[PDB]
């Protein structure tokens, strides 16, 4: 997306919301042409401030992904909904689309399903993961509390212990690209 986009939509809000669309541009803006690692750790900082809600019926995640339009206006969201806005902010300032994947893990520690950003330096590396319930960057197998079970983002799908290819993206998504528009 564009800062001049967000430019134009702060101006659409006020009050705790026209600052947060400026602030969230500045952002992009300023993590243009900056270090892989200084990208990652800095938007990760950025959304963890934002709100965590949880879902009164399942004590997790809904069923809907969030925009991040939305996780702007709304101030937060679930943790799907927090990998989204990471993804889509990363996209942004510039890291390669395919070097990121949603993720959905077993979690022992919270014994429940969980929603991460993982990031892949390379195609055959271990990914780092971006968390909304862990301000630490860990790779994978320094989260043993997190047992992946499938992966995704623009450009397929990939059940756990795929390695290159695509196993198939999800209409889910595609409906989601739609909401974007
Ligand atoms: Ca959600």
């Amino acid at each position: 997306i564009s800062v001049e986009k967000i430019q134009k939509l702060a101006q659409s809000y006020q009050g705790d919301t026209r600052k947060r669309f400026t602030a969230w541009g500045n952002l992009i803006d300023s993590l243009k042409k900056k270090p892989v690692k200084i990208q990652l750790e800095k938007v990760n900082s950025f959304f963890n401030q934002f709100n965590y809600e949880t879902d009164p019926i399942t004590g997790a995640s809904d069923d809907y992904w969030k925009s991040p339009v939305e996780f702007i206006v709304d101030g937060g969201g679930d943790c799907e909904d927090f990998a989204i806005i990471k993804y889509f902010t990363l996209v942004a300032v510039g890291v390669p689309s395919d070097q990121l994947r949603i993720t959905y893990a077993a979690s022992l520690t919270l014994n429940q399903a969980h929603m991460v950003l993982s990031f892949y330096p390379t195609p055959e590396s271990e990914p780092l993961i971006l968390d909304s319930l862990e301000s630490k960057i860990l790779k994978a197998s320094a989260r043993p509390d997190l047992k992946p079970v499938y992966s995704f983002n623009a450009e397929g799908l990939w059940l756990a212990k795929t390695r290159g290819e695509s196993s198939l993206s999800l209409g889910k998504w595609d409906a989601l690209m739609k909401r974007m528009e």
